[PDB]
């Protein structure tokens, strides 16, 4: 299609690999671009885990006001909110909106520890139809976005259809796909990615991710005024272990896709 066309162009100039999977559902059309390769999730896959507490709240009804103590040996990588509040203690809310909309890996492995490990968030994106996720890692002061390990990866195609039933469809019960959708919508790390090439006019939710490989992603739910929403997943890795990021591309990704 043109659109493949342009996003082909587009992978030709950056040097890298990109994936692209867009759903408007307003008549459940796909666009995908390498959307059934694999791909390292990086910090995107904190969505599934926040929806998966999110789950677990739809019975235990509190359970977002739980209290989770934060300790020095929690420190991971990067953990921006988390360390503010060491020996102190933040409940599962804050950690969800932490690891959310300023992609604290501390608070996202408070998450995972909540489900019992990367098994339960794997497990969740089972339960709700999702058969390519797999999450095999806690964050760490050492993680990696190595080319063709299966570990922590899942395909474009798969994470667009999972975010659309986690904030469009009904996945999540009402209160609960609610919250999700202001987080994402109040997210802090996306300015530069697809949020800068779409139209200001649209409302736009998303999560970042960035890593090694230079590998930069962005998963985002999008409503234009008076239109279905839309979902649309950017994925892209570079060939050099420590290539730098490319929010740049995930933008021009998104222009491509908006103007289709
Ligand atoms: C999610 O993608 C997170 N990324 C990381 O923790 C990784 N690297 O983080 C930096 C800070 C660059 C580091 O070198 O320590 C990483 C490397 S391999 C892998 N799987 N993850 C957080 N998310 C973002 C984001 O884009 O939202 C960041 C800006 C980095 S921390």
């Amino acid at each position: 299609s043109a659109v493949q066309q342009k996003l082909a162009a587009l992978e030709k100039s950056s040097g890298g690999r990109l994936g692209v999977a867009l759903i408007d559902t307003a008549d459940n059309t796909q666009v995908l671009y390498r959307g059934d390769e694999r791909f390292p999730m990086c910090s995107t896959s904190k969505v599934m885990a926040a929806a998966a507490v999110l789950k677990q709240s739809e019975t235990q009804k509190q359970l977002l006001n739980q209290p989770v103590e934060i300790k020095p040996a929690d420190l991971v990588n990067y953990n921006p909110i988390a360390e503010k509040h060491v020996n102190g203690t933040m409940t599962l809310a804050e950690l969800s909106a932490a690891a959310l909309q300023y992609s604290d890996n501390t608070a996202m492995n408070k998450l995972i520890a909540q489900l019992g490990g990367p098994g339960g968030v794997t497990a969740f994106a089972r339960a709700i139809g999702d058969e390519t996720f797999r999450l095999d890692r806690t964050a760490s002061t050492l993680n990696t976005a190595i080319p063709g390990d299966p570990r922590d990866t899942t395909t474009p195609r798969a994470m667009a259809q999972t975010l659309r039933q986690l904030t469009l469809g009904h996945a999540l019960g009402e209160t609960q796909r609610a919250q999700l959708v202001t987080w994402l919508k109040g997210n802090t790390t996306g300015a530069a990615s697809i949020r800068a090439g779409l139209p200001t006019s649209w409302t736009v939710g998303d999560k970042t991710g960035s890593g090694g490989y230079g590998t930069t992603n962005d998963i985002a739910v999008i409503w234009p005024q008076g239109r279905a929403p839309l979902v649309l997943v950017t994925y892209f890795t570079q060939p050099q272990q420590n290539a730098e990021s490319r929010r740049d591309v995930l933008a021009s990704a998104a222009r491509i896709i908006a103007e289709g």
